[PDB]
């Protein structure tokens, strides 16, 4: 009778957490680095801090700090479950953390250590770490970054007497580039791990003293007056995504809306601006140029980092060149700063505009979540996301058609992407949020949004596909870089893509083709065509006069 | 319908025992060292071989070598389970002690302390090590105390020109002290693991050079010649007790048994006589004194060991002042050999006393033992345990009744215990193995093997006991300390001593008073006094004539 069921293990092996948990931080090791981490707090000794305790966990003057984590990690293991022995290893380290960083002799070489073992303690496992936990790891890396202020305030350019006779040394400097980045990147890694748990339970992390510490942390993150750090200005508006992505995916919204006052996002929100209108040239990433204007990538950062590979992790060497590895020690190995850059690939500028472009595409996304969050008029959506949006469309359309057509660069596609993202963020705003489109600032730009609507509504003209034979031909003129990429997709790593039955390579050949007609600024996608009609031939606002609109048909056609 | 059965766990964690084994491993501890021994061996690199390497075992020359344990244990926690995690590690760490035990320029210091952390991983789960892992360490240890065989081998004395104008360092000494040591150890815990396994499967650990080896290496500890550690005597002693015990408690014992020459047990029995005959003195225990007569526990190796706690440990604090314990080095921490010592308590000498009653103890059990094996007539059973054990009954009751009763030491009632276990050793010698007994080697031992039956029957004529009024006041004069372990006893360690309801205290007022006679040397037991009586009065063979045994029996009453 109901001989059909499954048949349970009467043997389940459930595996210990805790076990693997243990073992994940053992050998744990940041990319590029010779020794894992806990293998480099072997070698990392503490000596002005004479006896540091806090609970059970103390470590001598001459020990070995890794030692006592692989000694209170062996101590916990037997003792805590697995959401205890996260937070008793949080709280623990924390504290390692803030009494080495609040010292006036004591180098802090063991702190970003400390700190990328703390990200891989929190990300292990999301549904274990409790939220109190991660409320009280985002305070203290807030203020951790804080009481590490200087790092993220030096000036745009020096004095010309400041004389370059100095020893040129780069060990400080790596250890507090690697607290400031690992720091920000534990932020995010702390609010990805929030954005996991269940919907009910977010206002067990936020407070008042949460945002008001990354508000401090934000306005020192995408910085004005000083060097900006471009690795912390990823994280740290990809903080500002997972606030509004979970401001939409929550029930009580509002609590987090009536915690947030109007000077957060007004302020936020100006140092977007300031973000989208930087520029982002191949030439001249990795250089060191003119301030505020172009994303830039300094070559003294340049590593990965806890969650993204970022760069080409030109770094990473000397991460494992900054302790002597037979040896215990305090002060740092010396790392001659002058030593790095060595002129083979220009390749490398090219992925680092992908991040950059993807990071435009952030801003502009999180625009898109604080539209749908502010739905009705504020402070903030409030009609300069007509002038900074349309500004950005426009140049983004005007030097695509300038200058990147034929440029045989990988980044053509994502960076004709972002133009036509950003016209669904004039779109809606223009459809569903007209109510804030104040009259003075819609002729602000008047100029580039009608331009931009126009480079749009040029395309259906469109005597230029309308075959198979010549599109084929732009291609390899514009789009020979994604003819490697799909036949590196078909060949090795797509399941779809072998026995190819005449109609699965006839979707091939009509989205290349669509993508090419994409790329190559004209025939544009039909409905990115209609977003772009029905603002200005709609009637919600008179752009263009009657015979004014037809002065700008005959320039097609019409 | 049957609601009766036990339910049974639905979320049953059955816990990862390769987990519990490498927390086992990682704060394995040896008793009075300050570091745990992985944390021993990650202050030890190895400078004269410069790579070794086996099977994904490597070490670089500078490197810690316990940094390449733990890289070992954690990439063998993923892949093997725990029968193949035991001996990848033993094979292993095995193949790291051999090479740097065959080395001319190299120091072992690594090698005690990974023979200490290889018996952890045997005995740790005894029916997980599949015993051909038990036989390849078992030969490995044996051919391990081969290379290192001086140790066991310095000469009685000296030249009267040996002058002690030399730096007198002990390090080295300790070093190899500890190897010889450790790896007796090894032997007898591999051998009670291997005799907790299931007991048709015998065969696979024995074969002829299990037997040859040990052989060797027996010959080696139980020394005629040279100066004796007593470290290794108590293992190879309990080595051929766990033998004689797992051929009486196997089914097929014809293979060992055949596998076993005469010579082998007629070299050990000789050597086990030879340990028999020596003397057991508190106020020299410690003292070194006239060779091969004193069982005297050397001063220059006094700590625990790896399985039993047999000094007090003087040399534990040495063991962790052999390291720098803030540094990485090859070569010893100097130890002055002659700062050691330094009066307070001969408690020390009574209880190391008691260990070799216990010795002594073994050695009469393991005589009893292959009593059992050889219950037929052999080489071995051929009447020399009349000679050897009536000699040592009679001495042991000889200077007990001059000497020891009224002394106040712990150690009387296992003295008379030992003569209380050699009669027996006597009397199924005399009763079941009599076809043996060969006329000329009785008459060797005439005078004593009577005199001891009749310091048995001398017992039977009691003027002295009698009541319990006087009784209690002999086991003041003789007694005193079992009076303050028995109410130690009471009232803290015992469940039945507190509310005593005058039946269970109505036994103590039987057993003290039946063991302060059996200590008194006068009332022994009665089973004792019929184990005696049928010796001497049965007529196998004529002791006596009808007109020498009256002549005894006057001499008590009768």
């Amino acid at each position: 009778l109901k001989k059909n069921m499954v048949p349970l293990n009467p043997n389940r092996i459930i595996p210990d957490e805790t076990s693997l948990f243990l073992e994940s931080i053992l050998l744990h090791q940041i990319i590029g680095a010779d020794l894992s981490t806990i293998e480099i707090l072997n070698r990392l000794k503490l000596d002005y801090i004479t006896e540091f305790k806090f609970k059970n966990f103390v470590i001598a003057k001459g020990a070995p700090i890794g030692k006592s984590i692989v000694s209170l990690l062996l101590r916990c293991k037997k003792t805590l479950t697995l959401d205890r022995f996260i937070d008793t290893l949080l709280e623990d380290i924390a504290v390692l953390i803030k009494e080495i960083s609040v010292h006036p002799n004591e180098s802090k070489l063991a702190v970003p250590f400390l700190v990328a073992l703390m990200y891989q303690i929190v990300q292990f496992r999301p549904s274990a770490t409790h939220n109190l936990a991660l409320k009280d790891c985002f305070l203290f890396i807030c203020d951790l970054i804080r009481i590490y202020h200087h790092v993220l305030k030096v000036p745009i350019h020096e004095s010309n007497m400041n004389l370059h006779v100095e020893p040129q040394i780069f060990q400080y400097e790596l250890i507090d580039y690697l607290i400031i980045s690992y720091s920000f990147d534990l932020l995010e890694g702390i609010l990805r791990v929030l954005q996991s748990h269940p919907k009910q339970t977010y206002m067990e992390f936020f407070d008042e003293n949460i945002l008001k510490s990354f508000e401090f942390v934000y306005k020192l993150a995408l910085t004005i007056s000083y060097k900006p750090m471009v690795n912390v200005i990823f994280s740290a508006v990809e903080v500002v995504n997972i606030i509004t992505s979970i401001i939409l995916n929550m029930d009580n919204s509002s609590d987090l809306k009536s915690l947030i006052s109007g000077s957060w996002w007004r302020d936020c929100i100006t140092r977007l601006y300031a973000l989208l209108e930087k520029e982002i040239k191949s030439g001249d990433v990795y250089n060191e140029n003119v301030d505020t204007t172009t994303l830039h990538m300094s070559k003294y950062h340049d590593f990965f980092g806890l969650i993204r590979n970022i760069g080409d992790n030109e770094l990473g060497g000397l991460i494992s060149k900054l302790i002597y590895t037979d040896r215990l020690q305090s002060v740092p190995r010396v790392i001659s700063k002058e030593d790095i850059g060595m002129f083979t690939a220009p390749i490398i500028g090219y992925k680092m505009e992908k991040w950059l472009l993807k990071l435009k595409d952030e801003v502009l996304n999180i625009f898109e979540n604080l539209l749908m969050i502010y739905g009705d008029d504020a402070t903030i959506v409030n009609g300069e996301m007509l002038i900074h949006s349309s500004k950005f469309l426009s140049r983004e359309q005007a030097l695509m058609i300038e200058r990147y057509v034929g440029q045989d660069s990988p980044n053509l596609d994502l960076r004709c992407h972002l133009i036509e993202h950003t016209l669904t963020i004039i779109y809606r705003l223009w459809k569903d949020h007209f109510k804030q489109l104040r009259e003075e600032q819609i002729k602000q730009v008047e100029s580039q949004l009608i331009m931009s609507l126009w480079r749009f509504l040029v395309c259906q003209t469109e005597t230029v596909t309308a075959n198979e034979r010549e599109m084929r031909d732009h291609r390899h003129l514009v789009d020979s870089l994604h003819d490697l990429t799909i036949k590196d997709q078909a060949s090795y790593y797509e399941d779809a893509f072998e026995d190819l039955p005449e109609y699965i390579e006839e979707e091939l050949k009509m989205q290349l083709n669509k993508r090419t007609g994409r790329i190559m600024q004209v025939k544009y996608d039909e409905k990115f065509q209609e977003m772009a009609r029905t603002i200005l031939e709609s009637k919600s606002f008179d752009l263009t006069t009657l015979e004014e609109a037809d002065s700008l048909y005959i320039s097609m056609g019409l």
